[PDB]
């Protein structure tokens, strides 16, 4: 229960590439860096992505992603490989998510991803969503801070 | 960017043939191939003419030109039992000039297929446009996805009741069905929201259907309650993602994003892993939509969607694109001997059909129908014998034309889904 | 103010302290000179109370409710019997003169209110009520007016071997209800010849009964080579149309004038269309109206015809309040009428699933027009209206006849309202069968 | 698309336009039928209402409404006696010119168009022979083809029978003093009338077996099958028109020969021309005949424009000048009946 072994990540929208700079800064390495977008990794797009892709590079332990046109193009896309990536039923290995959103958006569009995630809505002026306890980057070493809780720890 | 004059003349001295030529192009280089004639057609030309074939404007006649699905004016086919319409452009470079004015000043015009014809200039009709036309729609290639796995036979005395979900129920097209092909029904939940067509189903089916709520409201916790379930039906709002309005919104904005709406909740009621019991979906929108969202509907359900005119079966002009892992999904369509394949087989008495074939039915209302010498048109209680509806069906809640028909203009057709859901009474109850 | 005119309190003292009675004076006037009796209550009425109870009585509010005091016929002032089945209403004037001086003010305050007919019978004054009533009032309607005039013929009747189809002329046809009926009887119909201007009942009657009766053009424009042509006749019907001799409209015209000369045609056709002096052949005919009509124009009618007419009320076969005249030869015309097995006679036997009645028979045959005109029926714990389907069940017509031409519920409604009952057409045909072939 | 009065005025002084190419009355073309007095077309809306709303005299002796327009915003008498012509305002100015009305309004006495001889002052012209075109217009100008009635045979001499008339509709008197200038028989005289009071021979020294009769509300087919058989039936207009009509075809018909009769049987029906069309045709259905008209302003003063719906013999021959009108109908009756 202890001394896990290094994370590895899956993500949409790498961006900025500063997840794995925010990751070596607070002490760990990350095990495997994996993105898709068209040791920070580029090899395709999101829009073909199989399932097949991620049985030969899964299973992942978290995913940042958010939405920085239409969000529901992004947001569906984001679904889809978060329900592809998700851990097999009745099982105990430890998993996370997360999506970003900006405060300008219809209140429909907060029912039908309040409905979708099944997780109801957090502020923050700023949103967040997800199970998980806890730009600008202040909000992101946040949220990093207390990722020892299924990381490599004594 | 080569225009089409010069390879048009080199083609008619037979120094080459028409595979590498684009009808509605000219530009060499093709991907595909033209299912009408001899020829080829580019990747730029064949995402349009995917899309733009399959709809029919009010004057009852093909929207744009059959070749080049481009133009503002054209002349127009006047022959019955036809609708299709040349552009004039496409004739004087193609198979000849001089035959666009001609034909002009005579009456009444004929199209290329109406009358037999050779190969005049360089335009040869395929020997078999009827089956070539057909493998272009279902026979595409996206993904090239895997067959599904066929559930193991389920033999006598181990066959329980049915328990179907269905979303956007509509008029109970669905239950319906399934108690016309014998099979029995033991729970049905429907998310209807429209108050007159809850009120059809609630008298015409004696309250058999549990209708519940809106479809937005179903939370997760409320299908176990419900559940398990076996069949879960559902077609999507199809006034938005559809070349016809101006609007024209994504499926993923606008009322467009109420398909996740029924994968979501599919994702529900499927069997967990250990569990080998049958399951079953389906899904339904229309071919009158984007390419570039074709492709998403088959990627998210992981399938190809076939296709069925209504034509083989009935009496009226509508065809869409269904997917779903229904056993032996994939056959050749074949009609009946109940079925109403032309128009005087669905009129009332002392009524003379003009046609043969009514056309695209839709919301919105040539004349087809003449009697007592004079011209007249369809009646609320024909439009339910077209699609197979039982006679009087909508004879509910003080409606007239202008609800009678909008309902049915929405529906499926009874004898096309017969044909999907005839396998499944071998693996549930019967009788 | 005078002896033969005196006031109702007077005539009120006289019988209360013994002096005088109740059947020598009129209800609602107080004069002397009765003429005739009151159907409800004891007393007599003046000619020209008598003369007014004959036309308003059978006129209802659009919210179901008596226009009239049940008594008098006048509405001075209006209070309404508050309970359910009445639609009755007692004025104010009526109630203090013979009741009770202050008898309305509690009667105003008290709720709710429940009128005479509805209390169990006492003798409150000089307001009391007989033990017959509706006896006394069917035969109000259906004696001692106007003149008396011979017996129809009755003809001897036909044995089974030797009888023939019925033919039939039909004026103003409307929707055709002459053909159902005798279809539904068991009565062969070789020829029916129907004379209607309207293109809708026309639409109704060629789809529905398959092109099996014939069609002519107006009524107006019929010679006597087309009735020598199309004849011989057996059933000459017709019903003249209601628009300007029912005295609802306050811009009436009556007979002899506007839409009401149109009896004349029916009185001319059926001149033209009888058996000639020496002819031996069964002639039947007749002809129907309102019964909220003039007392003139009813009794000219019935001079140019030569016949009395007689009441019958579609309330005894069906749920809803129609009441009509009917002038005619038919035998047995003059009978009590008895409901069947397979008559649908309150409103809940004629409904659709899931939904349930609050009355049990329906006013006058729709839709102040306030809490009772969209409150006849309830479904899913909310008031609803009745259906199409429903009014087609509730005349006795088979379900979705109206279902051609693609009409909405005006036009629906339209032609239901001004349309027979089958009930009370199949009770007046129903002896006709011995005349004529069966199946 | 649809021209003004003075714009056709216009056209018709250029005579661009013919005179029978639009209604005169309106100003407005498609004509359905001609004008009477002058030539020109009338339009179906504007050609019903001459029929019916062209001889409305009043007691004075005078038009009703204007004799062109006959729309009464204004009248203009005619100072001539015996004359009955009106005139607005419009209907000249606006028509044959500009200051016509106003010139023609000041000259007292003034002369209506009528009254002098045919001149073509402008763009209206008097026809040459609209004598004959008043009285096409109105008689049997429009309708069915009923058959005329037969003629009776005659009876030399043999038994002349006196005759014995009902009648309905008119003066009590009236009909019966005609009867007997002729010097004809009367062998019995049922008189009636719309509500009155029942009384016996005896109202006035009138001693001609007159079973004068209140309201005929009060006769039964008893009484006419127990008072007859009759020999000829009158009546018209002396409220509405359907009662005088419909009491009296009613009557008629009840009176009326069995099948197989031979002895002689007439009627008659007189009314005013002031009636509307839907009653005429009414009347000449019901009653199987089309009307004659009989002006009679030379014959008789105060007395003109009768239909009379009858199977009289020669009821419509040329006539050569209370009692002259009905005199000359009843006239031929003296071949039939007793005579002094
Ligand atoms: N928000 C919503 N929740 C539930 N149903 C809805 C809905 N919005 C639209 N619908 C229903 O979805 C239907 C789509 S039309 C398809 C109807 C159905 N396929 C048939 O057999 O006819 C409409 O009839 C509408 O009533
Ligand atoms: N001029 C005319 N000639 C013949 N019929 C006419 C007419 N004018 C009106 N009618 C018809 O006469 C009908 C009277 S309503 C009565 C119809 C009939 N009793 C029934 O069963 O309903 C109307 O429906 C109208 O269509
Ligand atoms: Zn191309
Ligand atoms: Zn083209
Ligand atoms: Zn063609
Ligand atoms: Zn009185
Ligand atoms: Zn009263
Ligand atoms: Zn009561
Ligand atoms: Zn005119
Ligand atoms: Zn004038
Ligand atoms: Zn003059």
């Amino acid at each position: 229960a202890a001394r896990r072994r290094p994370i590895r990540v899956l993500s949409l929208f790498d961006g900025i590439a500063t997840g794995y700079l925010v990751l070596k800064e607070l002490g760990i390495k990350v095990g495997k860096y994996v993105a898709s977008e068209v040791n920070i990794k580029y090899v395709n797009d999101v829009r073909n992505i199989t399932k097949k892709n991620i049985e030969e590079w899964g299973p992942f332990d978290l995913v940042i992603g958010g939405s920085p046109e239409g969000t529901g193009r992004l947001f569906f896309e984001f679904y889809h490989l978060l329900n592809y990536s998700r851990p097999k039923e009745g099982d105990d290995r430890p998993f996370f998510w997360m999506f970003e959103n900006v405060v300008a958006m219809k209140v429909g569009d907060k029912r039908d991803i309040s409905r979708f995630l099944e997780c109801n809505p957090v502020m923050i002026a700023r949103y967040f969503w997800g199970n998980l306890p806890g730009w600008s980057v202040p909000v992101i070493r946040h949220l990093f801070a207390p990722l020892k809780d299924y990381f490599a720890c004594e």
